[PDB]
């Protein structure tokens, strides 16, 4: 079974053939980050930064991202929230939408639940996320958002371009922490707790279009 | 009215007359402290040590906890639980039969909100609590507990009786933190989350008995 009906087919080959997959879509620097030699970077406290994913995997999502085209959101009502109203909005495409929900389940349950096991002793996963989806934030379309929390357990935030490169600006701004990540890597992720004891805030980009897709885990 | 079936019945007095209640039962200290001028401390991050209760309060609570008689659990099996499976066994008798759940509930919503509002900004509470006991550690009767998390968003322990004179052993240990509490504090309490990011293990008593309330917020 192969879906010819799509701009990359290899995408979705992770049912199929999981270890073509993993190797072609993950970073090459995933295996030795999750074996415990360094790689993973805590600039903020109760934080972390490791390399998951690869320049081509990336560049697929954000082919997909860009032949999908309705990119939805930035009101405060949300349609695709049982409650009908969103405390903050944004711009993204929903991975319910792209069809990469299942997807996106199953690569967290294989590779991102054991990293969060090895970071956090005691903490046993699940990979229980309801909201998985990717924004695109524009000089004139999508601002930097307002500083609030995350209401899951634990918050992924990975980018998909190169700082500069593609957008020139900043990242985020934690402001219990008075730390903010200037430096956001394409091909590394942070996976840091955002319940209570993390008021995010992010920096605003001044030329270009950055990219961010961030899923709320476990909540 | 006043029911004079109890033995201190003006522990239940908290809705009667709250400003009586408040100023018999609640620590003086916790007014300065509630006002942001210190008192409140910071033994390890995101862990917090203020006065929240007088010692009269105290005494008749632990009282009236001797009088209840009943000081059931120590099985791995439960029945107070719906579920009728307790992950960690401890000798401890819920406030419902006592009735004075109610009572901490309100008390709860009334001084303990607040605080947590001050103390983590951004973060809105509504005092929610399903579980909340009296456990009476004693080394000839219940040892220390095994590492482990608390399922709620979080948990606040207060001291019962005055360590040294009245019990003799430990605190508690930060596993991923390297803290010990070694000298707590009969009207301070302990305030830090017990989900993710931090697991906690008690110390063992010697001799005495150490009483100490328990109770789970945001579960």
């Amino acid at each position: 079974r192969y879906d010819t009906e799509h701009l990359h087919p290899d995408l979705w080959q992770i049912f199929d053939n999981p270890v073509d997959w993993k190797e072609q879509y993950i970073h090459e620097n995933y295996s030795r980050a999750l074996e415990g030699e360094g790689i993973v970077e805590q600039p903020c406290p109760d934080v972390y930064w490791f390399p998951l994913l690869s320049e081509q995997m990336c560049d697929e999502l954000v082919a997909e991202m860009e032949h999908y085209g309705q990119w939805s959101g930035g009101r405060h009502e949300d349609s695709r929230l049982a409650g009908g109203y969103e405390n903050v909005p944004t711009v993204d495409i929903h991975m319910k939408q792209v069809g990469y929900e299942d997807q996106w389940l199953q690569l967290l349950r294989t590779y991102v639940g054991p990293m969060t096991e090895s970071l956090f002793p005691g903490y046993h996963t699940k990979a229980r996320a309801v909201m998985n989806f990717v924004v695109r934030y524009r000089p004139d379309e999508q601002p930097s958002l307002r500083p609030h929390h995350d209401s899951s357990t634990f918050t992924l935030n990975v980018a998909l371009n190169h700082k500069g490169l593609d957008y020139e600006g900043g990242g985020c701004r934690f402001l219990r922490y008075d730390c903010v990540i200037s430096s956001p890597r394409k091909g590394w992720a942070l996976l840091h707790p955002g319940r209570l004891t993390h008021y995010h805030e992010g920096l605003p980009t001044t030329w270009g279009t950055r990219y961010i897709m961030v899923s709320f885990v476990d909540p």
